Formats: structure tokens, C-alpha cells, sequence
């Protein structure tokens, strides 16, 4: 399990801190590949509970599950690192996080403003990504524009740069310590309408400990202003009080891709 995911730590150069949180932090880096080049890397740190080796065991193991991952809309773990603190290697992307790149779509200096076909396709490549892991019954726990990363390209990948999201949590999750595949459906229904919305954080006016009491009352996201209502009968699908009601990731990407194939 070791074996099979750990990189030597002196192949390794770390940079800036890129973010930092309570139980970890994002800093860029160099990481000396087999081939001879050096690859920009995001070294992401945490802070493991090392009263038992439970944690560490659990880490490997998804990390060597991770490893075996290959899909273009989730992000590529190239290995990890132990200085005991585990670091987990993933490429560096210029473009960044979707949720700062729908936010600077809406200023001058930014990338122009984001056409509706595009939006659309953002979404299709976070439930390609979702649908992958799925399948492989992964919880990803942490959906949100933030955790989207976008690619050389400007293909989205799924990824986990969370370094510790009631407004994310489905409400089954929210009363109990429940959370399934049903759940990140409900994040990705949230993760749509943060991109419809080019970066609004959800339920304006809803303090964030008013939300059970709020969803519980059967309220949800309202419409976007320039939201079709085909694509807004997607969103509030992820939302049915019922898990088993929402669709599958399977279901959800294709609607999105049947709707952005009827587009202009
Ligand atoms: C508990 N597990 C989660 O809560 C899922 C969560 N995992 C974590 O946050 C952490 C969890 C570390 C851990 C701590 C204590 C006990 C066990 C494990 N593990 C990574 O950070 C990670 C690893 C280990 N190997 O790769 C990545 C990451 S982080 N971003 N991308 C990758 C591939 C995650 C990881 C990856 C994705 C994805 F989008 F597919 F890339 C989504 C969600
Ligand atoms: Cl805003
Ligand atoms: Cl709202």
C-alpha cells in the first residue's frame, strides 16, 4: 500500500503557501519526475490524528485506491509524500479554482463573460468526473466550485483542496451522520447553481445556522435570473427531501448533455 503511492521527499521542492487552513494547507511546489522533468506541483498538507494508526492506514488506502483512478474529469494524484506528516501530490493548474474563475468572468481584467453553452459544459465535467466515482462507490464529502479545478485546456476536474459547508450539506446529513453517493448529488445540485450564478454564495439572506430549519420547511435555491427552466428541473432534482428520489450522477450527466446539445 506504502509502496505503491509513496514519492522519495527529496524529489520533491516546495514554494508559497497557495492556501491555509486549521487541520492543513495548499503550497505550490517541483516534483522530479521519472522521465528526468520537473512537473508543477499542489502540495496539499494534513493533519492527521496520530493517537491511533487508523488514520494513516485509511490515508494509504485511499491514497492507493486513488492512484489506480484515470478519468479526465478528476483530478490525477501523481503520489504522496511523509515528512509524520502525509503531503499529497497533485499537478499545479494556472487557471485555478471555478468558483474565483466565475468570479473574475464578471470584472473587466478577467476571462470575458462566460456564454451559457460554456456554463453548461462546466457542469457536464463535474458529473463525468461525479459519475466516475460513483461507479467506484468514492464519496467525494467536499463538492463544491471551490474543489472544481480547471485544466490547461479549460476542461473542469473534480478535486478536494478542503483543508478542514453548511450551505453544500444535504439534509439528511444535516440530522444525522448519514452521508452516501445521494448526498454529493445534493453538493453537485448546489455546485450547478453556483455556476448558473457565476459565484454567488447559495441562500442569500439564510444565516448558515437557520438552514436545517430552513430546507426542513421544504425551502430551497431559488431560479437564477438568466437560468433555462429545463436546467434549473435538474438542479432542484439533487434536492428531493428523499435521497433515493435524486437522480444517479449516470442520469445527471446526461440530462445536462441532452440540454447542452439543444442549445444554439
Ligand atoms: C476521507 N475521504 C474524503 O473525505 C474524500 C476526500 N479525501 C480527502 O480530502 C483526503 C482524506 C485523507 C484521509 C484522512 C483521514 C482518514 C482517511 C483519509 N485525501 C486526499 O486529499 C487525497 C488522497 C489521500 N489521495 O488523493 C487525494 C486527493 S485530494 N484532491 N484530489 C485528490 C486525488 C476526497 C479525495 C479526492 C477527491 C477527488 F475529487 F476524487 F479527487 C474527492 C474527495
Ligand atoms: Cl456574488
Ligand atoms: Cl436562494
Amino acid at each position: 500500500k506504502l509502496e505503491d503511492v509513496v514519492i522519495d521527499r527529496n524529489l520533491l521542492i516546495l514554494g508559497k503557501i497557495l492556501g491555509e487552513g486549521e487541520f492543513g494547507s495548499v503550497m505550490e511546489g517541483n516534483l522530479k519526475q521519472e522521465d528526468g522533468t520537473s512537473l508543477k506541483v499542489a502540495v496539499k498538507t494534513m493533519k492527521l490524528d496520530n493517537s491511533s494508526q487508523r488514520e494513516i492506514e485509511e490515508f494509504l488506502s485511499e491514497a492507493a485506491c486513488m492512484k489506480d483512478f484515470s478519468h479526465p474529469n478528476v483530478i490525477r494524484l501523481l503520489g504522496v509524500c511523509i515528512e509524520p506528516k502525509p503531503m499529497v501530490i497533485l499537478p499545479f493548474m494556472k487557471y485555478g479554482d471555478l468558483h474565483t474563475y466565475l468570479l473574475y468572468s464578471r470584472l473587466e481584467t478577467g476571462p470575458k463573460h462566460i456564454p451559457l453553452q460554456t456554463l453548461l459544459k462546466f457542469m457536464v465535467d463535474i458529473a463525468l468526473g461525479m459519475e466516475y466515482l460513483s461507479n467506484r462507490n468514492f464519496l467525494h464529502r467536499d463538492l463544491a466550485a471551490r474543489n472544481c479545478m480547471l485544466r490547461d485546456d479549460m476542461t473542469v476536474c473534480v478535486a478536494d483542496f478542503g483543508l478542514s459547508p453548511v450551505k453544500w450539506i444535504a439534509i439528511e446529513s444535516l440530522a444525522d451522520r448519514v452521508y452516501t453517493s445521494k448526498s454529493d448529488v445534493w453538493a453537485f445540485g448546489v455546485t450547478m447553481w453556483e455556476i448558473a450564478t457565476r459565484g454567488m454564495t447559495p441562500y442569500p439572506g439564510v444565516q448558515n445556522h437557520e438552514m436545517y430549519d430552513y430546507l426542513l420547511h421544504g425551502h430551497r435555491l431559488k431560479q437564477p435570473e438568466d437560468c433555462l427552466d429545463e436546467l434549473y428541473e435538474i438542479m432542484y432534482s439533487c434536492w428531493r427531501t428523499d435521497p433515493l428520489d435524486r437522480p444517479t450522477f449516470s442520469v445527471l450527466r446526461l440530462q445536462l448533455e441532452k440540454l447542452l446539445e439543444s442549445l444554439p
